[PDB]
């Protein structure tokens, strides 16, 4: 057929990396609508996580169009539901949304560093392009609104909350 | 004449909910022009309480031209003046006004309930259609400003209110 | 707080609503990205079952929106992965796309015999607008497409298979 | 003079690769011309592979280019004529062309591991950017066509020539 120099380990880790993009969405579709609730009520924050789960679906839809170009087979599995039910401060919720997004990044060089071992430029390169450049880009924004966070909670932790969503978010 | 399956309990009813929306406006005119007082000045809560008087109003009217529409009576009855004179803070000012507007809710909830009672479809779609999902949005934004004030209005009340008024009305 | 007449019954069923829209979605991201495999290479299949993914995607976010206004709680579960990694033919797909509606259809339906029990107007009212009419133009259009499907796949199953893509999608 | 990190052996291979690309424009152009002869008429498939052939020539144009931009010199070998003076059905064509742009592939990842190899980057990025994606998304575009045609001349051969012809190309 058309598959050609795309190895059984690759597909199967691109598969296993469709798996925890969604699983990152599903996680920001949470962290949204916990922000939107009338007892947190911080519109700002809603907002950004909805963006990261919209951003996190993109990045599944790539993996999966990239999985049928090469000729591999897409396998879905189960979606486990994000770790936390309810997600404490912006605070909180900033650290949460670095450690997943670290952990995405993690998920994208083993793919890379497996991509070099079987010699597969053209895995390499679509990571390279797409994913690799943007997840560090996003992951100096959050860590730059971790810092502005942390800094408005010294004292005064609810005015500082309010602050950050309505002047930065 | 016109009238036709719209039962003498239902106008009445119809005729006490015009009341509700006519007090609730009065209410909220004299929320609006208490926050325009030199002394309160706080002229994004007076333009917030003035918008609402307006939709009051518009209930009001919306409810008069169904009755007359179904050809039931309009009956008015004298509006009682506002439970108070002064409104206290911010804080105090949205409490008052989640009470009022789950009265209201209530009471359109008690005509929706009559209206299946009474086999009146047309009572309950226009109920549906122009009431019940405003107060619900409403409702929501009310309790929405609420939490942001009761978070900002933990140490340094006078700064919070002023916050509030700026950044969010 | 804004809780009014919204029993934990009902949310505990929009809860579960949004858990089969959500798995719905992932079903059709499923049959969409199938059908542009190499080897299936069915361009306009893959587009209406893609179009019909983000379609569920907004259904689940238009419930989670409703749970946050009415004061519930949404709560998050596993999503169980598509039925088949395989979808076989066009006629196949769309038979178990008609399945899926339909249950759909039917948990809509159940939740609104809920609403009424409870005398909860404001939940029927948001299935009606915005769920039960469009679940059954779009059960109507998918039960025409089978038609038209069958009727093409009599004898020259490829060739009917490809002028249904090719003339209808 | 400019030349810098650039291997002959490189050097030599990106020669080779001139000569693959020529010949593939040559291919491609016999293969166009095939297709509008008054006895096989098929206007589609002759616009497709004219663009083809047009594509392939580009390729070998902007490897010119960049053996100039790193100071390799060069060397234009003979073209060999298509391997056919006739190319049978659209069927047997578009076999042929996958397996001819899997050779290209094939060249350009062995390239690619030779650039590796000499650690010479920038002939890296360069096939990277410019070649491997496309021929990625080329092949891919020819399996679906391959499909397409396969399941339309299983009975009614010339019908489903016609047909593939009209409303794919
Ligand atoms: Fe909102
Ligand atoms: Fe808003
Ligand atoms: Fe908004
Ligand atoms: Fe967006
Ligand atoms: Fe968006
Ligand atoms: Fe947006
Ligand atoms: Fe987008
Ligand atoms: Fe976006
Ligand atoms: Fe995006
Ligand atoms: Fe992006
Ligand atoms: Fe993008
Ligand atoms: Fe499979
Ligand atoms: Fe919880
Ligand atoms: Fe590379
Ligand atoms: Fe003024
Ligand atoms: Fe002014
Ligand atoms: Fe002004
Ligand atoms: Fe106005
Ligand atoms: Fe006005
Ligand atoms: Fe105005
Ligand atoms: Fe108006
Ligand atoms: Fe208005
Ligand atoms: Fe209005
Ligand atoms: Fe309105
Ligand atoms: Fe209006
Ligand atoms: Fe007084
Ligand atoms: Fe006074
Ligand atoms: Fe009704
Ligand atoms: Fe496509
Ligand atoms: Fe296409
Ligand atoms: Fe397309
Ligand atoms: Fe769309
Ligand atoms: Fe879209
Ligand atoms: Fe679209
Ligand atoms: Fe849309
Ligand atoms: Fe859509
Ligand atoms: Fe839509
Ligand atoms: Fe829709
Ligand atoms: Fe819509
Ligand atoms: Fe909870
Ligand atoms: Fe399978
Ligand atoms: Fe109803
Ligand atoms: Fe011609
Ligand atoms: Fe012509
Ligand atoms: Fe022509
Ligand atoms: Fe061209
Ligand atoms: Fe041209
Ligand atoms: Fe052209
Ligand atoms: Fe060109
Ligand atoms: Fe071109
Ligand atoms: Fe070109
Ligand atoms: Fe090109
Ligand atoms: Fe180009
Ligand atoms: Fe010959
Ligand atoms: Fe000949
Ligand atoms: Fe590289
Ligand atoms: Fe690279
Ligand atoms: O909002
Ligand atoms: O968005
Ligand atoms: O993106
Ligand atoms: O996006
Ligand atoms: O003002
Ligand atoms: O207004
Ligand atoms: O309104
Ligand atoms: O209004
Ligand atoms: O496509
Ligand atoms: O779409
Ligand atoms: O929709
Ligand atoms: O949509
Ligand atoms: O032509
Ligand atoms: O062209
Ligand atoms: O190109
Ligand atoms: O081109």
């Amino acid at each position: 057929q058309i598959r050609q120099n795309y190895s059984t380990e690759v597909e199967a880790a691109v598969n296993r990396l469709v798996n925890l993009y969604l699983r990152a969405s599903y996680t920001y579709l949470s962290l949204g609508f916990y922000f939107d609730r009338d007892d947190v009520a911080l519109e700002g924050v809603c907002h950004f996580f909805r963006e990261l789960a919209e951003e996190k679906r993109e990045g599944a839809e790539r993996l999966l169009k990239m999985q049928n170009q090469r000729g591999g087979r897409a396998l879905f599995q189960d979606l486990q539901k994000p770790s936390q039910d309810e997600w404490g401060t912006t605070l909180d919720a900033m650290k949460a949304a670095i450690v997943l997004e670290k952990s995405l990044n993690q998920a994208l060089l083993d793919l890379h560093a497996l991509g070099s071992a079987q010699a597969d430029p053209h895995l390499c390169d679509f990571l390279e392009s797409h994913f690799l450049d943007e997840e560090v880009k996003l992951i100096k924004k959050m860590g730059d609104h971790l810092t502005n966070i942390q800094r408005l909670v010294g004292s005064q932790a609810g005015l500082g909350e309010y602050l950050f969503e309505r002047l930065t978010l």
